[PDB]
């Protein structure tokens, strides 16, 4: 994450690394047995580790799980990353605690202008490569549907909104994708997409959690 803070170890207790030999994506634990993360994740064989906070150095609190199955949505686009969202199923149910809970999921959209908190072990610079030990946090808002799409060159659909600074400084980055969007105490939002991190006018794009709920709830149920 771009121009944010070290959250503290495990203060995001509902975020997952997706791990495949090393960490590559984030997710977000929405009940003991299942992770929402991103479609354009999605990897055979994906480790999810949960309770981490240096994803490079074994603290205790750690659970790594195996996926047993992880379902992308039958809509997904990626093209244009419309229905980014992909939801994994793992081997063994989680040992919930302070440490390692889950995130409730919206019960309805939020509207512009809402601050949110995204997080993750992403990319934390505009230009090159560093990717942190510990987790990182940005405090970001809604913008307004207008404000995206003025500012932008890629297809935006009704199922992603965008968050952040047209300032630029402040967004989620690469590595990041998959992480959680949360926003009055509800996951809202699936890091998916930028033009790069952090440009002018250039915010960060969200799969817009609220309208997958039904598929969510059902999904899980039939598996
Ligand atoms: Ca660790």
């Amino acid at each position: 994450i771009v121009g944010g803070y070290t959250c503290g170890a495990n203060t995001v207790p509902y975020q997952v690394s997706l791990n495949s030999g090393y960490h590559f994506c984030g997710g977000s634990l929405i009940n003991s047995q299942w992770v929402v993360s991103a479609a354009h994740c999605y990897k055979s064989g994906i480790q999810v580790r949960l309770g981490e906070d240096n994803i490079n150095v074994v603290e205790g609190n750690e659970q790594f799980i195996s996926a047993s199955k992880s379902i992308v949505h039958p809509s997904y686009n990626s093209e244009t990353y419309n229905n980014d969202i992909m939801l994994i199923k793992l081997k063994s149910a989680a040992s919930l605690n302070s440490r390692v809970a889950s995130i409730s999921l919206p019960t309805s959209c939020a509207s512009a202008g809402t601050q949110c908190l995204i997080s993750g072990w992403g990319n934390t610079k505009s230009s090159g490569t560093s990717y942190p030990d510990v987790l990182k946090c940005l405090k970001a808002p809604i913008l307004s549907d207008s404000s995206c799409k003025s500012a932008s060159s890629f297809i935006i659909t009704s199922n992603m909104f965008c968050v952040g600074y047209l300032e630029g400084g402040k967004d989620a980055c690469q590595g990041d994708s998959g992480g959680p969007v949360v926003c009055s105490g509800k996951l809202q939002g699936i890091v998916s997409w930028g033009e790069g991190c952090a440009q002018k006018n250039k915010p960060g794009f969200y799969t817009k959690v609220c309208n997958y709920v039904s598929w969510i709830k059902q999904t899980i149920a039939s598996n």
